[PDB]
């Protein structure tokens, strides 16, 4: 029993470092995701001040894709968010980026803004990413 | 008894790390709701400097709906409030938004500001949302 | 005894979360009321730089009611005070607001500033609200 | 005696929770009085850069009473001092205010600054208030 | 023994909140005296950039007395130092002030700066105050 | 048992002080790497606003190498990152630097921007460094 | 041991916040000396951007003595360093000051800058003060 | 055992106060070295934006020695680094300074920038100092 107690004593305090450090990392994670969430306004399935896609009854793309790409670069790298976010969150963002980026590449000599999307697979996939990404960000700080 | 004591010890400290993270999240929640509350001035059932609806004795809408939508976007996404608020609070805000947004869409070539509302269901629903939303925000930080 | 010990331990530490979070909320309450108190200068029964009512021997209203309404909106909503204040404090403020607001609505084409009040019930009620509100704010942070 | 052991412990841990709030309030009190003390320069019985009363050997009043009233309004209401100060401190300040305010009201078409006081009761009462107020402020933060 | 235990516990924890508050006051005292010390440059018995008295072999007064009085008013009242300093420190400062103030009052139509002091009692008393005041300030924060 | 107790106590508390310093260093490490991560945008294998290499289907270099070198100098030395990063992270950065630096040295009288790379070994090595460096930075703060 | 228990416990706790206050004072001492150290650049026995004395093989004085005196006044009095420094540190600084000050007083109608020192006792004493002062400042914060 | 207990208690708590002061000093040391490290860019054996020595295959000196001396003065004295750094770190910096300073003194009427070094002993010694200094700074904060 005495031997077990001593082990608990060292294991318990030791766990003191984990109690103290784990906290510091959590606080950094909380800020990294708090600042990432705003990026989701571009991926919304509701109308907004900006958005990427506009609903009609359709699904026209906007040139706000340029704003999305710039906000994306700042949050993932310049603000350091990429460190505290999971591989799943990064994968979902990367796929979304390629869908909207691809759209702009096809537009080329874009005949004004607001361009109709005829392949609905891209539309449905963007909506699914929004839901999966919103959940992955929301639960990033909800594990305690 | 000794075996149980060890289990209680581990539960007790382990709970220490949870004691320090739950606190950090609470403080973030408190700030997220403190900054959201101001949005409620637009939904008030009393007279105010601005408001959306004006009482007369009929429930005329104001063009302050534009201020509401802009303040809404900033608080939910740019300031990160959407992370720390419940699904019920978001649902209530979304419904309210659609009622006032719809009103503006009907106005189109709006014949000046201050437009009468003839369908009282929208008026009564907006008031009920104000009460439910005010309570949901108020209790967000009142669970300890 | 053993059952009480571990049961006592769960009741105790657990109370550790309440010991901390309760503290964080208290500090927010203290600031919310510290910033609300200044609003009371408008409701004073003594002379001041501004005030609403001026004593003579009377009770003339001033146009400083406009300053009161603007300060009121900022403190209750923009600064988030409304969250940390009781229903009684809000009820007292709301009644006061309606008394002074009503006065201004009656004035309409106001024949200059400083207008006599002939119905003393409003005068006595405003003074009583000042006393009740001053106490309700003062005791908001005095429960420990 | 298990119940007895449980009692004292609950009283103590509960007292630790109360220990964390009493501290927070003390710190607010300390700042509220630190900023109030400067107001006393106007009530001094010694010569100063400004003061209210000037000694000669008679007790002439200065027009610095206007500075006193403005500083008084700011400290009691705008800075929130009125919350953390006792009724005795407020009573003493209020009486002083009325003595100097009354003086200015009598002056009316004031024949320049520096006006002699012929009723020595006001002079002696102002000095006594200075001493009582200086002590009441000084001891506000000296109870531990 | 049992009676002392619980009685001892009430004496102990209770002291805990009081030990905290004592800490908060100490820190305020430390800052109040740190900012007061600079005032002593005017009372030095060595040469300096400014000083009040200049040594020659004499003891000529400078018009820097005006700087002293202004710095004195700011530190004792505007910065709140007067709260955290002892009666002895205030008495010593007050006497010094009256010696230098008196000198200026005698100068009247001052025949330029740098005026000789012929009564050496004032010179020796100012030096003694410097030493007593320097010690009283230095020990203000040295009691633990 | 007694010998282990006091010996255990010396091992324990002693650690306790080490529980704090380890924490302070961790927090510094976390910030040093948070600010280093942004440097990785230059080494990405995806398209970006800037990047070094552009994908086509060939691996053309950009003159953004100048931005990379300047950002590198600031993060490693001026911001002090070099202290809190491992030898492996520094080795990987140094090799990358020499690959891109060498490229620029070969360009000399560079025939405009966007220059093709014909030796694919450099291309594949840069991609491998990106992956190894991204992991080494990511795990720098993940050891608790 | 029972007698020691209660008395020992009171002595122990009592010490508790005295260790706290000791901490607060230490931190103030650390800052006071951190800001004093820079003053030593003037007393160096090596070449520098400024210095007081320049080595040649000599020992010419510079007019940088004026910079020394001004920096000295600011650090000892305006920044409050004089409180947290020992009598030995102050004595060493005072002697140094008088050596360089005396030099300037002898120069009078100074025949340009860079004046040779012919009495080597002053040169050797200044170097010895530098070493003693450097040690006294360095050890001021090294007693734990 | 009883004697060891109370004796052990005096050894223990006592240490406890010191485990807060040791912490405070560590944090100051960490900052002092974090800000010193940047100085090493001048001593690097790799190419850089500035550097002192440039590699060719040689070892030409640059006039950036002036930048080195100015940065050196600021970090050792004005920022207070000299307090928290070891004698070995200071000795290594001093020797380096004299090597580069000497070089500039020999240059005199310097025939433009970029001057070849023909005595390789200075070149090899500067590189060795870089390695020894880099290690001494790096380990300054790595003893826990």
């Amino acid at each position: 029993a005495a031997y077990v107690a001593y082990y608990y004593a060292i294991k318990q305090l030791h766990q003191k470092s984990v109690e103290n450090i784990e906290y510091a990392k959590y606080q950094a994670v909380l800020q990294a995701h708090k600042s990432l969430y705003k990026l989701l306004r571009f991926t919304t399935n509701t109308e907004n001040e900006d958005s990427i896609l506009i609903w009609e009854k359709y699904y026209f793309r906007k040139e706000n894709i340029r704003k999305f790409i710039k906000e994306l670069s700042k949050e993932i790298y310049n603000e350091g968010c990429g460190i505290f976010m999971s591989k799943e969150a990064l994968s979902l963002i990367s796929e979304y980026r390629n869908i909207v980026y691809g759209f702009m590449l096809s537009a080329q000599n874009n005949p004004q803004e607001t361009i109709r999307i005829t392949n609905r697979e891209s539309v449905e996939r963007m909506k699914k990413i929004h839901q999966n990404l919103s959940i992955e960000i929301r639960q990033a700080i909800n594990l305690k």
